[PDB]
Parts: structure tokens; sequence; C-alpha cells
């Protein structure tokens, strides 16, 4: 394996709009979230990172934060709530909020760069923007990649055209991380090496 073993315990929060979208059916939502996690786990296999779903929270009554059009603003409110409320329910390493919100600027996902394990900044916000589970899962994986210190693929640095960290998603989206991405992850493990992902569940 090119990389040493790491583990990311995810918390996934499904907002009220997404709950409504899926006919307020908890079972159906849980199945969809598990299928997403199985895809994130598959995509991280070449990075030697075992991905688990530590916690699933479905906002079946109302939104606990204002899930608004600006994704970065929503991410900050989510990181705050994650630190103050979600982490108190069960420890986990990274949390993503899934929503049906039509984020501004045609945004389908957003996350802080290189802040994996941070109590407030180890988060991403992702729009459930396709009926295709894989398309949403690869968006979750792209944001996870940013949180692991990855920037977008650059043709001078690597040749992959449809890898996970491509600057823009496409219909032909690949499930692979480019060499640009693997090199950024190596840099992250060497310079940041956060302790929470060294810990197996």
């Amino acid at each position: 394996q090119r990389f040493p073993q790491r583990y990311i315990e995810l918390a996934i929060v499904v907002d009220h709009g997404m709950y409504t979208k899926y006919s307020s059916n908890f079972k159906k939502i849980r199945k969809r979230v598990h299928q997403m996690v199985s895809n994130i786990n598959e995509m991280c296999r070449p990075l030697n990172i075992a991905i688990t779903l530590a916690l699933l929270d479905v906002w079946s009554e109302k939104d606990f934060i204002t899930v608004q059009a600006d994704a970065p603003t929503t991410a900050g409110l989510f990181g705050d709530w994650r630190e103050r409320v979600l982490l108190k329910k069960k420890n986990h390493d990274h949390a993503q909020l899934l929503t049906d919100t039509n984020f501004a600027r045609n945004t389908i996902g957003w996350a802080y760069v290189g802040r994996m394990c941070d109590e407030k900044y180890s988060v991403a916000v992702v729009k459930d923007h396709s009926s295709k589970v894989f398309m949403v899962a690869v968006t979750m994986t792209h944001e996870l990649g940013h949180n692991l210190g990855m920037e977008h693929d650059d043709k001078d640095k690597c040749k992959c055209d449809t890898c996970i960290m491509s600057a823009v998603i496409s219909d032909k989206q690949s499930k692979l991380f480019s060499d640009c991405s693997k090199d950024y992850y190596q840099t992250f493990l060497t310079n940041d090496n956060p302790q929470c992902i060294l810990n197996a569940p």
C-alpha cells in the first residue's frame, strides 16, 4: 500500500428539506445514506482509509441551523452546531450535512481545506443534486478530499481528466483519485498528520 492505514468515522446529517424530499421516510433515507458511505469507502480504498458511518442524524422535525443559499455560510453554521451538539452525541472525525437546498452559484458541495479532525472545521455541506447515488457520493468524497488537504487536479501536475478532485464534476466522473490528489494526501500526512484518523473505531 502506498499509504499507511487511517480511519475516518463519519457523521452524516440529513436536513429537513432532504427528509421531505424522500417522503419523510427514515428507512429510505438511511438506505440511501448507507449506499453513499459504501461508495465513499470504495473511493478511499486506494488511499488506505477505512470509512465508517459513526452517526446518522435525520432532522425529521425541523432544521437546527439556517440551511441557506450561501454554502460557506451554511458550512460555518453547521460546524458550530456539529461542535456544540453533534460531537456531544457521539464522537466522530468528520461530519457532512446533506441537503436539497439550491445553493448559490450552482454549488453542489463545499468544505474547509485541510481541517480534518478539527472540532469545528472537519465538515462539508453537500447538495443531494442527482438521483444517481454515485454522483452525490463522489461529491461527498471530493469535499472529504479537500478536508484532507487536497486542491483541485491541475494538468501540469497530473493528467487525469475525470478524477475525484477534478475542478468540475462531469457525467463521466471517475471513482479514482489522481496522482495530484495522492501527492496532496502524502503532504497532509507528513505535515499535519491529525491524530483522530490514526484511531481505529
